[PDB]
């Protein structure tokens, strides 16, 4: 049993909600939030923007840090960061960019870094700004990820139309 709340079961291990990711972070404490990242770590807008604003900018300070010793992402990959005030971890997980001519196929690879983590709180990877269509990213989900993966989507309009279409 946990504790995420007015979730639709869609599989044995991925529910969705309608819900605001920060807001939906902030009252459950998640073990693992997932943050739509880039490769350097810049939370300008999207979820990202959202999820820093969010830490008071504490999540792009810790970034800067991981990025000048590290260097950047891959897409397709992953690092586990500090939840902040809104979980114990981040994962922050970069989806290709439609918008940057990033291949699709990588969505798969993304994917894949849920399954290091027994349950996670998380955004349609590739979504939004990053341009991908969410119902590919919802069944890109589905056929990747065997942890338990709750769902935040942040459009009304989107959800319903990713649940009325999920086969
Ligand atoms: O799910 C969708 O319809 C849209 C997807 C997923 N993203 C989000 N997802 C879940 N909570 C979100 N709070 C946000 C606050 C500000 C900006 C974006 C978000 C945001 C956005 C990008 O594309």
């Amino acid at each position: 049993v946990n504790s995420f709340s007015g979730y639709l079961k869609l599989t044995d291990n991925v529910y969705i909600k309608n819900a605001d990711i920060v807001e939906e972070a902030k009252k459950v404490k998640p073990t693992v939030v997932v943050n739509a990242a880039n490769v350097y770590l810049k939370h300008g807008g999207g979820v990202a923007g959202a999820l820093n604003k969010a830490t008071n900018n504490a999540m792009q300070v810790e970034s800067d840090d991981y990025i000048a010793t590290n260097g950047p992402l891959k897409v397709g990959g992953s690092c586990v960061l500090s939840g902040h005030n809104l979980a114990k971890h981040c994962l922050h997980v970069v989806g290709p960019n439609v918008n940057k001519g990033e291949d699709i196929q990588l969505l798969k690879s993304a994917y894949e870094n849920f399954n290091q983590h027994e349950v996670l709180l998380a955004p349609l990877l590739s979504a939004g700004i990053f341009g991908a269509d969410p119902i590919h990213s919802l069944r890109v989900c589905v056929d990747t990820v065997r942890t338990n993966v709750y769902l935040a989507v942040f459009d009304k309009n989107l959800y319903d139309k990713l649940v009325s279409s999920f086969l």
